[PDB]
């Protein structure tokens, strides 16, 4: 018996966490918009949507945010088999973006199961959208200082330098005011089967928050 | 550390097989010719060529046949770990495949790390080429069934009952002689860097055989 | 970094289920008294106490029952390290028992780790102590068969063939009524800490009844 | 299926390494001779021919230096099982030990599995060699402070601080030329079946040597 992962299992409830792989050079080849761009970020969740739809397994949910999905499963693929559920996800994920994007050469994500107690589910998620949020503004403030005639290594040093707070005022100073970009930049995107349509909301609540807590709790059951 | 299997790794010299999921319905769509299809097994060795020439991996070569590629490594990516070799080998695997066919709906492999000691490497692809033969003939077995105006279901029974010498002499009964169709049906396609060009390599000789094993020699080092 | 498996780890709450290797056999020669011996049995609960008390880890409490003992973990050991938690307590009971016994040759356990969701926690107890006396029941009937001049091929032949009723009926006319035997042989012993003593229970109720339930609730918390 | 390790298993040629937990604290109380006892060296020993001779189990041979013990394994026992094999192994040695040393408070080893190409089995155990000679000089040093009326501390401090020549040197002017020490304090002691008797070699040669490398390469064969 070589195959010796092959038996490798978990349980349920987990997280399944693709990300893409090596993405910021390989969206830099292509001319995607800098720091966002809506037609990448519209290509990730219909990803995850056709996931959803057409892979034959049934996560709850799909949340996504940057170069990444994560699928909320109650009800485990492939006997919870870990090689299983990861190499086949992450390469329906490939296959899906690639159709997507109409890509020429191609990509990869990479995945991994995140093993969790029901009662730690909101938050993960909860973990994940701070992530997004601290993404957000560092993806704004970079391109700022690129945008002020600066360097690539100058950029992440005096990034590293300051906090959110000077960031948001440096952003505020040239014209971009944070609080009123689009909200899918800021706290990503849920995409969920209801009753059955599948549907890509573009405007969720902040998570940790009186409208986000019984919303997750809805999504979850 | 909720990642439990993020740190799982293995050793060299490992093998990774990744083996498309469920390609009977998903690409039946096309029109492909049965039981065999240049235009997908020409695909699928283009698949196997662009991983070694992109992918940024360096495999010493894959191993195509069916829905299936091997690709043998001794210098490990990713440190080894498995959960990242797995999804990211099996979703660029996915991309690239998703590319070279045009498709319009997406498709997935599975993977999985076979561990090995180098003694055992031959072996390995011989069982694997072993596969082939077996995939070979019971691929012309249904296809003769299906002109023979057989169920589906039918022609598992009587397939799975009897052993190839009988079907052998049924195919040449229905007017097919295994032994004129070429080699790479029975056999599969060697991809590997050679004297230095990435080729392909379709007449590739039985690995168990006395020009088989200098060959895999060579090809191992 | 040839410890390859060194890194796989887990989450609580887990449950660690040892037992006895071989016990049959070493059971057999050194002259225990058959099917139950209580001094074999308070040198299993001792053993739980003894490794609650000084092992320098923290269960929540110990379940016992034939040659096997499972521990209930919130707060994982070793980083939930599976293979220093199962080694290093599989290594520790050996010793513990050994000690207890006074035993001139060497015991093995095995163990082995148990990954549930705290809901399920009642459940999994539920279903060994269902083992218990599965094991009980089994135990008295064979004794009984090999009492009445019975080769022991002939005696697990029969057993098989008759249910639980049955067994009940030929045990209760030979004078064994098996409602009136020791608590701790047919559903178990519980050993745990309370408010710090380690206290043993050898009179536990039946844990899915109107009793249990809120017992093992309010052992678990 | 729960039990989601219960089914991970490696492939020959493994090393089981088992290494005695906290052996410092546990086995302090009884008084043995520091910083090298010829007891508990020969309980070590003891109980490493112990399981060659009654575990069930076929290791090739062991090799034992401080407090821990490995075991080379060509036949896989438990099919390769990594839990059962770890759990059982520290189980016995625990147990073995135990009976070996007379211990009225129980002890623990951990385990761990080696995964290993052949080609670098005498490696593994030049490099668990080499460990011992840095156990050896350090025990010592150690030794030294603490009749030089050192604390514990203070003595952990200069040990860091300084390389093995002025080492050497320090424990020369105190009185200890470490040459003329017994070989198995630096260099361990081998456990294996010979010309067939279980015999414990006490003066074994360096393995990366003229003399050690075809003695190693009798040993694995
Ligand atoms: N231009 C552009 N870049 C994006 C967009 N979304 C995500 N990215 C890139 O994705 C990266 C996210 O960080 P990572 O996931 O660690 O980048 P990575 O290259 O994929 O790193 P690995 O996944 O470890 O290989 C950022 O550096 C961005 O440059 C987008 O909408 N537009
Ligand atoms: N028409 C056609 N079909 C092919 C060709 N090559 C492989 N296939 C199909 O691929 C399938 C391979 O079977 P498997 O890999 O064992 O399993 P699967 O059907 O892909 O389903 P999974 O278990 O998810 O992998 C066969 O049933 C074939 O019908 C081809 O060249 N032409
Ligand atoms: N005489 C006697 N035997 C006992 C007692 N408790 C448990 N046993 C033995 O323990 C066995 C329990 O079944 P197993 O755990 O599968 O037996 P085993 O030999 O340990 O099998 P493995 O653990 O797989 O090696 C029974 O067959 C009993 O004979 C006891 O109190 N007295
Ligand atoms: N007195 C005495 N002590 C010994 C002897 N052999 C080994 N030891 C002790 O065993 C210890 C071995 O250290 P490690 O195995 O690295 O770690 P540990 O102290 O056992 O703690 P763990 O990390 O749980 O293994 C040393 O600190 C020694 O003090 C001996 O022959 N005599
Ligand atoms: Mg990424
Ligand atoms: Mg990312
Ligand atoms: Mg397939
Ligand atoms: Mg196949
Ligand atoms: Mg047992
Ligand atoms: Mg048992
Ligand atoms: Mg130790
Ligand atoms: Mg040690």
């Amino acid at each position: 018996t070589r195959e010796i992962y092959a038996e490798m299992r978990c349980i349920p409830p987990v997280v399944l966490r693709a990300d893409g792989r090596n993405f910021k050079n390989t969206l830099s080849g292509l001319g995607f918009e800098k720091p966002y761009d809506k037609t990448f970020a519209r290509a990730m969740a219909d990803t995850a949507e056709l996931f959803i739809k057409k892979s034959g397994l049934s996560p709850l949910f799909a949340y996504t945010f940057s170069d990444e999905i994560s699928f909320l499963f109650t009800d485990l693929p492939f006997d919870g088999r870990v090689e299983k559920i990861d190499s086949v996800v992450a390469s329906f994920l490939g296959s899906a973006l690639t159709i997507k994007l109409r890509l020429e050469e191609p990509i990869a994500f990479d995945s991994r199961l995140v093993a969790l107690q029901k009662e730690e589910i909101p938050e993960y998620f909860h973990r994940r959208q701070l992530e997004a949020w601290r993404n957000f503004v560092a993806s704004w403030g970079y391109y700022a200082l690129r945008n002020e005639g600066m360097g690539r290594n100058e950029a992440a040093k005096y990034l590293k330098r300051k906090k959110e707070s000077e960031i948001h005022e440096m952003l505020f100073e040239r014209g971009i005011n944070l609080a009123t970009l689009p909200s899918w930049q800021r706290r990503g995107v849920i995409i969920s089967k209801e009753a059955r349509k599948i549907t890509q909301n573009w405007e969720i609540p902040k998570f940790k928050s009186e409208k986000g807590i019984p919303f997750l709790e809805k999504l979850i059951n």
